[PDB]
């Protein structure tokens, strides 16, 4: 069955009440549940149509009169029909009782058990995993929930709203009763029971000075790892009260750890459930990714709250409104509390990397898609990431005041209620006639964004009458044709750009958005007193492929001398894809012409000059320098290659890895001493709510250049390697395993840091993270290692995404031309997919490319997938993914 964006239509039927029984036993549990129902406007005389899937039906009533199988209702497992002429005609109440089993739920949707605590998750189609449902966001309801269970096993209960009564049971068991009175979707129903421990705070909200508790619950194993967690939610409060003016609206928040979890986190209202490696870490087991980890996905979470939970979704081909949105928002809050450049130029690095690739593939579809079969197929880079540049060019082109008047005008009017993409742009474009002073401005060109899928390509011409002094800016702009239009528009792009003049380093003109609504336009400039270089698409204004027609030279001056982080690491990235193109073609014409001998053209000695010069200013940004050693990623590049052969481009990295070293390595080596007494200060390593991000920047920076000059084989970088991996650090120890895999003391530093890591879950998860990314030459056999030793017959999502995925960037090796590491994936998919669906689809990210490549490895590709779509046994989830993959 596929679902259409433009069939939508509201239900027949109305749900107005939710009273639920969950009664947890050791062998199953009970859910009885009593809908208040009505007939809407809508309805026409049609069945009752009831989702439900996987439920073992005891009884289901209408009116407290139990109902006949077979002549009153059908059940097929997936949708309980209940037939018209036994449909009350005005309010009713439908009752129902099934027994589910988290114990045995390995899918990880619906009611399942993660290790010792029983947690729901019913996002998107979860719910009527649970219960009887009209399973969709339009049905908003109130819930009124008691969880039963063993009181020794399960003494902590949860669910949304107030906790109500708590009361005894014989037997061993206790339960708690929760009101949640406001109307929500059932995706934002959860609950959790388990014998969870919390660190608290009391936060009083800006304006109202409402008293706010925060609860942050784990297992009591890691209970010391909540403290950061818990400093993000303040941090998260805070920013909305400052940034927004939005303060939070219920007596208390709920943030919950679980070990076995799909995604990153969850935001049930007032009940936020996160994957444990969102959610817990400490100085000692935890490498620096997490604390930037944590603080997004606590932020992201709490952001739902108004954009998903307050102003919900009508349907579920809006989602980019909520996911797009909230990214947005986190990521505004992200920049504004690390305080550091990267962060802007790691959400641009992804997007460039993961999503073009998406939007160039078979894949590829518009932020708001136009039809899905399994929605959980949707939750993707282009919806959210994407969408959070599309919900960014807002505030670009309307400037801070003017965002923030919109957004308000989009919060007032939707609170309380569902909406679509279009309300966010009415509320966007009521800001857009206030700033234009012009009633008649509209943004209805700004549609196209949600609609037209593909990346656009922006390309420039330039023009200089000294003269004159009048400078000009000739832009176009392309989408190519795919199969979801035909016919591309141009869209409305926002082009921040500066104008530096090559002489002082100097701005030339005032901050200026161009926005360019055609398909091409001449921008001219006049009084420009000598020629300037551009600088363009400054914090990357649009999500778009930037053709900058600039030279090499002008590309240095800008990494030198432009104000724009973003543009001076695209210039960077530019000088290296330039490079990399050439050397690549170099290589393959030799391989294909069977060459004896040939030529590479040397990387550019004045951009290897000027790299020199911004690792050795000591006032230049750690983070930054981190990026401008290091190539674009692979799937950067392979958006530029057509059939591109792997080796071939393993070939080429080196030789340019190599041609910088070989000029910059002791540059490299004195940096990565002198930045030691800085990067790895222990003045706080027991103060876990004190966390530097420019410190964890420069260990960045050290442990790029560790590999950079272990790749090397550096004079007696193995002596530097031993010592990194007595560091306090993960980061350091787990960097000087990896870095260690050029040498003969690899093996040796795998027992050392297994020993330190195997008894955190976490961090081990972070170990086979660093053993499964290992370049090997012996990587397949120490992957079998993992398997045997390690891994075994896990089915917990964090531990099988450890052990694999790192090893599919292995461009080398996982890309062998035998075909054995896209074997070794399809048979991890195809296993995988016999419990959880939707962690099968996350390992399939590696054929995302397959029709990128060069033939024969194409052809290897579409066998595993043609394999894998031929299993008798394969999900909904995976087979729609493989379809679409495969265009067949
Ligand atoms: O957690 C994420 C993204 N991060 C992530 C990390 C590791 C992974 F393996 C996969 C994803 N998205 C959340 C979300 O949006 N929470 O607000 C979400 C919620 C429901 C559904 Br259905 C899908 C996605
Ligand atoms: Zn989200």
């Amino acid at each position: 069955k596929i679902h259409y964006r433009k069939d939508y239509k509201p239900s027949g039927f109305i749900i107005n009440q939710v009273t639920l029984n969950i009664n947890i036993h050791d062998q199953e549990t009970i859910v009885r549940s009593v809908l208040d129902m009505d007939i809407s406007k809508h309805n026409v005389g049609e069945d009752l149509v009831f989702d439900g899937v996987g439920l073992k039906i005891n009884e289901i009533s209408i009116n407290n009169k139990k109902l006949v199988e077979g002549e009153e209702y059908t059940y097929d497992n997936e949708f309980l029909t209940i037939f018209s002429k036994f449909v009350p005609k005005s309010k009713f109440a439908f009752s129902s009782e099934v027994i589910i089993h988290p114990e045995t739920n390995y899918a990880l949707t619906g009611l399942y058990k993660s290790k010792n605590i029983i947690v729901s998750q019913c996002e998107a189609t979860g719910f009527r995993r649970i219960t009887f449902f009209i399973d969709r966001p339009d049905m908003m309801a109130k819930y009124d929930v008691t969880v039963t269970a063993d009181k020794e096993k399960y003494p902590v209960l949860l669910s949304n709203g107030d906790k109500v009564n708590e009361f005894e049971i014989p037997g061993g068991r206790h339960g708690a009763r929760f009101n949640d009175p406001p109307l929500k979707p059932c995706y934002l129903f959860a609950v959790v029971a388990g014998d969870l421990k919390h660190l608290s705070a009391t936060y009083i909200t800006k304006y109202t000075k409402k008293k706010v508790e925060l609860y942050v619950f784990s297992e009591e194993k890691y209970v010391s790892k909540l403290q950061w967690a818990l400093e993000c939610l303040k941090k998260s409060m805070a920013f909305d009260e400052d940034y927004f003016g939005l303060e939070y609206d219920l007596s208390r928040l709920n943030l919950v750890a679980v070990s076995d979890f799909n995604v990153g986190a969850m935001e049930n209202k007032g009940l936020n459930i996160f994957n444990a490696n969102s959610l817990l870490a400490s100085k000692k087991n935890s490498i620096d990714f997490s604390y930037a980890r944590i603080l997004t996905v606590v932020g992201h979470e709490y952001f739902h709250q108004y954009t998903g939970n307050r102003v919900t979704l009508r349907d579920w081909f809006q989602l980019t409104l909520k996911e797009g949105l909230t990214v947005h928002r986190e990521n505004l809050f992200s920049e504004e509390m690390t305080k550091t450049v990267t962060t802007r130029l790691s959400h641009v690095d992804l997007l460039r990397s993961v999503q073009f690739l998406e939007d160039s593939s078979p894949l590829s579809h518009p932020i708001r898609p136009e039809s899905y079969v399994s929605m959980e197929n949707f939750y993707t880079t282009t919806v959210y990431d994407k969408g959070s540049e599309v919900m960014r060019m807002y505030l670009t082109i309307l400037g801070e005041e003017y965002y923030k008047k919109g957004f308000d005008i989009y919060i007032k009017k939707n609170d309380g209620n569902t909406a679509t993409c279009e309300d966010f742009n009415y509320a966007m474009e009521q800001a857009y006639k206030m700033k234009k002073a012009d009633n008649s401005a509209n943004l209805n060109q700004y549609l196209l964004w949600f609609s037209q899928s593909g990346t656009p390509h922006v390309s420039f011409k330039y023009n200089y009458d000294a003269e004159k002094k009048q400078y000009s800016i000739h832009v176009n702009q392309y989408t190519k044709p795919d199969e979801n239009q035909k016919e591309k528009k141009p869209l409305f792009i926002p082009i921040s750009v500066g104008l530096i003049n090559p002489e002082n380093g100097k701005e030339m003109i005032s901050q200026t958005t161009l926005e360019l609504t055609k398909e091409s336009d001449t921008f001219v400039f006049n009084n420009i007193a000598v020629k300037p270089i551009p600088s363009l698409f400054r914090g990357f204004s649009a999500p778009v492929y930037i053709e900058d027609q600039l030279t090499d030279e002008e590309r240095i001056l800008l990494l030198k001398y432009d104000s724009d982080a973003f543009v001076r690491y695209n210039s960077c990235t530019n000088i290296y894809m330039k490079q990399i193109l050439m050397n690549y073609n170099e290589f393959l014409k030799a391989k294909n012409e069977k060459l004896e001998s040939f030529q590479l053209t040397p990387v550019n000695a004045q951009f290897i000059d000027a790299i020199k010069y911004l690792l050795e200013d000591p006032h230049a940004d750690a983070g930054f320098k981190s990026y401008i050693v290091s190539l674009p990623q692979d799937r950067y590049i392979i958006n530029f290659v057509s059939n591109l052969d792997t080796d071939v481009l393993a070939d080429t990295k080196e030789y340019i890895y190599k041609q910088i070293g070989d000029k910059l390595n002791d540059v490299y080596y004195k940096m990565f001493k002198s930045l030691e007494a800085k990067a790895d200060d222990l003045t706080y390593f027991n103060d876990e709510s004190h966390v530097d991000f420019d410190q964890m920047n420069m260990r960045t920076l050290r442990n790029t250049l560790l590999s950079l000059l272990s790749k090397a084989q550096y004079p007696n970088i193995l002596n530097e390697i031993i010592e990194h991996s007595k560091s306090p650090y993960p980061s350091n120890w787990l960097t000087s395993l990896s870095v260690s895999a050029y040498f003969d003391k690899y093996f040796e530093l795998y027992d050392k840091t297994y020993k330190l890591s195997k008894d955190d879950e976490l961090l081990l998860q972070e170990w086979l993270k660093t053993v499964s990314r290992s370049d090997r030459k012996d990587i397949y056999e120490i992957l079998k290692k993992l398997e045997n030793e390690v891994l075994k017959d896990s089915k917990n999502p964090n531990d099988i995404r450890a052990v694999y995925l790192p090893f599919t960037n292995n461009l080398r090796r996982f890309h062998d031309i035998s075909g054995k590491g896209y074997k070794l994936i399809a048979e991890v998919i195809t296993k995988t997919d016999k419990f959880n669906p939707m962690v099968a689809t996350q390992l399939c990210e590696p054929f995302k490319l397959w029709n990128k490549l060069d033939t024969k490895r194409q052809e290897l590709m579409l066998n595993e997938m043609n394999t894998m779509l031929q299993e008798p046994q394969i999900s909904n989830n995976l087979k729609e993914y493989l379809l679409r993959l495969t265009n067949k």
